[PDB]
């Protein structure tokens, strides 16, 4: 499998810090001008991680429709996803607004919300059924419909109200809880079982708007998520499959959203996932 020999030869050559840093240097830079205005401080996480202007999400309100995330349309692999930091104490009623308006099946978060003893994002989501959340600035219910904790995961079966129109949807929530503190997972194994069962649910198809992908940050894990599924799917349809390019692929997607893929090591994870990915397919 021609990547798997490229990818052996990395090993082999010890150049995985030099492949990354070529990535980072070749990748887009475009103006974040609206993450930057000082109107929007408190909306954002980290100070070097903003949304692209011409790829953010708009919140449908009216004076400051500002949210830390962006649409990565892949056109040939025709999915989309949106990339976004994992909510703040006073940005969850936009992160549901966001969910709501652009039609969103799926939330996948693939942080824990305290890692390494730090809080990584708020506790956005009801832990309970009978304990609702109520986000009073965006108008929205929230309720734990169901719960399904695996070894690797859990998915979630959400509730989501406009109380404004008393219109319902359904949100799955698939929540990878076992990426480690440090480094990244020995065996990708497990967050391809999860990736497949994300697909699985529908969250990922062209009949819902574009799942939404978060981690701290929503690059690092987040890019790894979405880079391995565009990577699978351009095989399956591609008529050489050994021509997809998954440094290229990356490149592409760092036009609509900055730093995915955070290390050399998440770089390697990449190639790692793509590979078994593509023979477990086989
Ligand atoms: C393609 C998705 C996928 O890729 C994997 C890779 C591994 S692996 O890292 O352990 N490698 C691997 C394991 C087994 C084979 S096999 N069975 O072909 O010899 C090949 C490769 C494990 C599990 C999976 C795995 C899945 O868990 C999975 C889950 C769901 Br739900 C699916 O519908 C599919 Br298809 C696959
Ligand atoms: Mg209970």
């Amino acid at each position: 499998m021609e990547m798997e020999k490229e990818f052996e030869q990395i090993d082999k050559s010890g150049s995985w810090a030099a492949i990354y840093q070529d990535i980072r240097h070749e990748a887009s830079d475009f103006p974040c001008r609206v993450a930057k205005l000082p109107k929007n401080k408190n909306r954002n996480r980290y100070r070097d991680v903003s949304p692209f202007d011409h790829s953010r999400i708009k919140l449908h309100q009216e004076d400051n429709d500002y949210i830390n995330a962006s649409l990565i349309k892949m056109e040939e692999a025709q999915r989309s996803y949106i990339l976004t930091q994992g909510p703040l104490p006073n940005t969850c009623g936009h992160f549901w607004e966001m969910v709501w308006e652009q039609k969103s099946r799926g939330v996948v978060m693939l942080n824990r919300v305290m890692e390494k003893g730090s809080l990584k994002c708020a506790q956005y989501w009801p832990q309970k059924e009978e304990k609702e959340m109520i986000f009073e600035d965006t108008n929205l219910k929230l309720t734990l419909i169901s719960e399904d904790i695996k070894s690797y995961y859990t998915v979630r079966q959400l509730e989501l109200e406009n109380l404004t129109t008393q219109e319902t949807r359904e949100i799955l929530h698939f929540h990878y809880t076992t990426w480690p503190d440090f480094g990244v997972p020995e065996s990708p194994a497990s967050f391809l079982n999860f990736l497949f069962k994300v697909r699985e649910s529908g969250s990922l198809s062209p009949e819902h708007g574009p799942v939404v992908v978060h981690c701290s940050a929503g690059i690092g894990r987040s890019g790894t998520f979405c880079l391995a599924d565009t990577c699978l799917l351009l095989m399956d349809k591609r008529k050489d499959p050994s021509s997809v390019d998954i440094k290229k692929v990356l490149l592409e997607m760092r036009k609509f959203r900055m730093g995915l893929i955070q290390t050399a090591d998440q770089l390697r994870f990449s190639y790692l996932a793509v590979i078994e990915g593509a023979k477990f397919i086989m």
